[PDB]
């Protein structure tokens, strides 16, 4: 972000020339560019690129995304003066207040309306019911009731939400992040009367806003579903239309999602106090609003004076009624999560590919960051047999823990013949009562012998050969912020694994597949920042690749697909690879990790697993905006380990459960 200009991000659906020409104006008073872009998809590469040093100094969105950039230390907090303040609405200082503070200037309140060709249909249907009955007078005549998008849920929630459907419930004073309602009694009826308008063909399951609004403004539908930045477009196709309340549902008000446009600043801008100044002095002021609105209408502004100067628009008149009927948007971080699962389930029941019923059921279950695992997943019993051919395979994950599992595996488990760990050597001797076979296949008593730090890849064609029976497959799991801090501490004091082999498909990756990061013989002394700006750095999700199938993304070639393709393989493969391992445990979670492998295996321990709190990585002084960069290079990993968190702690309660239960009979048996 260079200092001294301003780069803003605004939504291609909004007024951005208006906005650009409020920009000119700055220009001219201060000598300091304006450049307004509206890139695709600026609400997810936001928290991907302000966490580094990139990014716009000012965001702009619907204030529904900005509590997770907030909560991310994405955004500077904003001072406004009470005197400015008062110059918009209180009801929307609210919908930019995160935990207290104040995280955006709002702009303008939007909502959904229903828009209407006077030319086909100069009174709007009151009801969704009558809609079908309208739909077929005018298809004798050669068009169609009503289209809109389809496949944004924003514009098919006012219907979802009518007859009770809700996001997060609101009690306490706060929102209840797992009381979501997207599948109750309301939600599916609101979904099956879309669904039902597909399936009679009044309406096609593949109309996005494009096709929707090249319709309406060719006169081929009566009806349109959209917000006040639509109005320009339909002005310039010279419809005669109206803008009116939506229709009911069962009796009831659609209650669309209400939206503030607001503008954000970044936390890493070096250009805050321009930013403050081009929004207090020149966007929200009757000239720069106006601008901005006579390119695409904002809808009912936040500032007082000239929202009440267009006030009488009966466009706006009907914007403020739906809104009225429908709800503030939440700004939890959570929305984003609702909004992906809502979005999802509509595509598939109006494709008729799942009925709404599973639809929203899997909805249900996203937007509530929930997980179902059969019983067999939360089952893992091993007839561990030591003197038959059974093997125990640890896949050692950098950072992990590693060292302290391994030596309870060789020193501290109770067996007739243990592990023989002479003193003062590194591995034991692990064999079976008798033999010259080891049971275990691990750093500290087979050693290295598939390649260092050897991975699922590595393991699972390695370990077969080199042995030769049953592998019981274990690893351990870190959380990734701390495991990715404690290794690059661990290479900040001169850990490379330079040696390991990385070997897929049966070779091992070549220089230009794998570039490395330092010049010399180590990276030693590498500050966070510099650690984190190499784009090969192995610590990068390393858990999800370590454990993944690297044969189905190409190995290490990253030109075989592009990163939408291979990141949900890599992911999946993990999560399946690391599901159908015989355990796992997570380093934050030693007793439950000792208590499930005991457990698993039919084994005990000689000595107690124990909780090291103090860890290098604790010790790390981390911001927030940087934490928020490390999860985001280690998006695949955050998912992992939120999936075998939630997996683990199941495991836990079903097996502490099971055995509690058990002990109980015993004694109601005696
Ligand atoms: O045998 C020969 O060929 C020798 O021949 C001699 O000449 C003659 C001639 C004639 C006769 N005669 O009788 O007539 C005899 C001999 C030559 O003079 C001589 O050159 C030649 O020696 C070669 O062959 C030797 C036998 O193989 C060999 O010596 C062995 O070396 C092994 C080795 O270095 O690998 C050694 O193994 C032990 O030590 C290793 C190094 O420490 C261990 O591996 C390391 O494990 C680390 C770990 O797990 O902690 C790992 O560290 C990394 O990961 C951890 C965990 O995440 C992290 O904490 C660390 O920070 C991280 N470090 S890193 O730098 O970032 O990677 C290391 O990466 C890994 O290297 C290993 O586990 C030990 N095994 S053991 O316990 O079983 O011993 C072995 O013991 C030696 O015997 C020589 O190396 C050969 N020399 S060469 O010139 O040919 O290369
Ligand atoms: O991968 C699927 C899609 O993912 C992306 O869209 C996501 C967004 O990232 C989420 O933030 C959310 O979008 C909400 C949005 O936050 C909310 O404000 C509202 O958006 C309105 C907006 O207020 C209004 O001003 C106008 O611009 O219309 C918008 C709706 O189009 O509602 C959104 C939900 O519909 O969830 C969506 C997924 O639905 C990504 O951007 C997509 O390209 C991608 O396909
Ligand atoms: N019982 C325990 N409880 C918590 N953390 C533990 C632990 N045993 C080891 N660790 C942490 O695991 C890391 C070592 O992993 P590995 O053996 O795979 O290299 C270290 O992290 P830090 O570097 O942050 O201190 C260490 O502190
Ligand atoms: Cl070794
Ligand atoms: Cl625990
Ligand atoms: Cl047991
Ligand atoms: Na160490
Ligand atoms: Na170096
Ligand atoms: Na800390």
């Amino acid at each position: 972000i260079e200092e001294g200009k301003l780069v803003i991000w605004i939504n291609g659906d909004k007024g951005y020339n208006g906005l650009a020409e409020v920009g000119k104006k700055f220009e001219k008073d201060t000598g300091i560019k304006v450049t307004v872009e509206h890139p695709d998809k600026l609400e997810e590469k936001f928290p991907q690129v302000a966490a580094t040093g990139d990014g716009p100094d000012i965001i702009f969105w619907a204030h529904d995304r900005f509590g997770g950039y907030a909560q991310s230390g994405l955004l500077a907090e904003i001072t406004p003066a009470a005197a400015f303040q008062d110059k918009l609405y209180p009801f929307t200082w609210d919908a930019v207040r995160y935990n207290g503070k104040l995280i955006a200037y709002p702009i303008a309140v939007e909502a959904l309306s229903l828009i209407y060709n006077k030319d086909l249909l100069p009174n709007p249907p009151k009801t969704w019911e009558e809609i079908p009955a309208l739909d077929k007078e005018l298809k004798a005549k050669g068009k169609s009731a009503l289209m809109f998008n389809l496949q944004e849920p924003y514009f098919t929630w006012p219907l979802i939400a009518a007859d009770g459907g809700y996001a997060f419930k609101y009690a306490a004073g706060k929102y209840d992040i797992k009381d979501v309602g997207v599948d109750n009694a309301g939600a599916k009826a609101g979904l099956t009367f879309l669904v039902d308008l597909i399936k009679n063909k009044h309406m096609n399951a593949d109309t996005d806003y494009s096709i929707a609004e090249a319709a309406f403004n060719k006169g081929e539908t009566a009806m349109t579903i959209n917000g006040p930045w639509a109005w320009s477009n339909i002005d310039t196709s010279a419809v005669n239309y109206g803008v009116t309340v939506l229709p009911t549902f069962k009796g009831q008000p659609s209650k669309p999602f209400v939206g503030v446009l607001s503008a954000g600043i970044n936390a890493a801008s070096p250009n805050k106090e321009l930013a403050k100044e081009f929004l207090e002095n020149y966007l929200l002021t009757d000239e720069g609003l106006e601008a901005v609105n006579k390119d695409k209408p904002l809808g009912a502004v936040a500032l007082k004076s000239y929202e009440e100067e267009l006030a009488k628009d009966p466009r706006i008149a009907a914007t403020m009624e739906n809104a009225q009927k429908g709800e503030i948007m939440p700004n939890i971080p959570q929305m984003s999560a609702f909004w992906y699962a809502v979005r999802t389930a509509v595509i598939n029941a109006a494709s008729g590919r799942q009925t709404v019923d599973a639809a929203l059921a899997a909805a249900q279950t996203n937007a509530a960051a929930k997980f179902n695992f059969t019983e067999r997943d939360l089952t893992r019993d091993v007839d561990f047999n030591i003197k038959g051919d059974d093997v125990i395979v640890f896949l050692h994950i950098q950072k992990t823990g590693g060292t302290t599992f391994g030596r309870h595996l060789v020193r501290n488990i109770r067996l007739e013949q243990p592990c023989d760990c002479k003193a003062g050597q590194k591995k034991c001797t692990c064999h079976r009562p008798g033999k010259q076979e080891s049971w275990l296949f691990s750093r500290f008593s087979t050693g290295w012998s598939c390649g260092l730090h050897a991975d699922w890849t590595e393991l699972t064609n390695c370990v077969p050969v080199i042995m030769d029976r049953n592998f019981y497959y274990i690893t351990m799991l870190r959380d990734p912020v701390s495991r990715y801090l404690s290794e690059w501490k661990h290479v900040q004091r001169g850990a490379t694994w330079k040696t390991s082999l990385h070997m897929c498909d049966g070779r091992s990756p070549t220089q230009d597949e794998l570039p490395t990061c330092y010049n010399g013989d180590d990276w030693s002394g590498v500050t966070l920042h510099d650690f984190m700006d190499c784009p090969s750095n192995l610590a990068n999700n390393r858990q999800v690749r370590m454990l993944a199938d690297l044969s189905l993304v190409g190995c290490y070639n990253l030109s075989t697909m592009n990163e939408s393709e291979r990141n949900p393989i890599l992911l999946a493969s993990a999560k399946s690879n690391l599901k159908n391992m015989a355990f796992y445990g997570l380093t934050e979670f030693q007793r439950k990790t000792q208590y499930l492998f005991e457990r698993t295996f039919h084994l005990r321990f000689i000595s107690a697993f124990t909780q090291i709190n103090s860890t290098r990585a604790a010790n790390v002084e981390l911001r927030d905006d940087m934490r928020s960069r490390i999860e985001q290079l280690n998006m695949l990993d955050m998912q992992l380990y939120e999936f075998a968190k939630d997996l683990f702690l199941q495991r836990y309660q079903f097996v502490r459960q099971r055995e509690r239960q058990e002990e109980r009979l015993k004694r109601r048996e005696e």
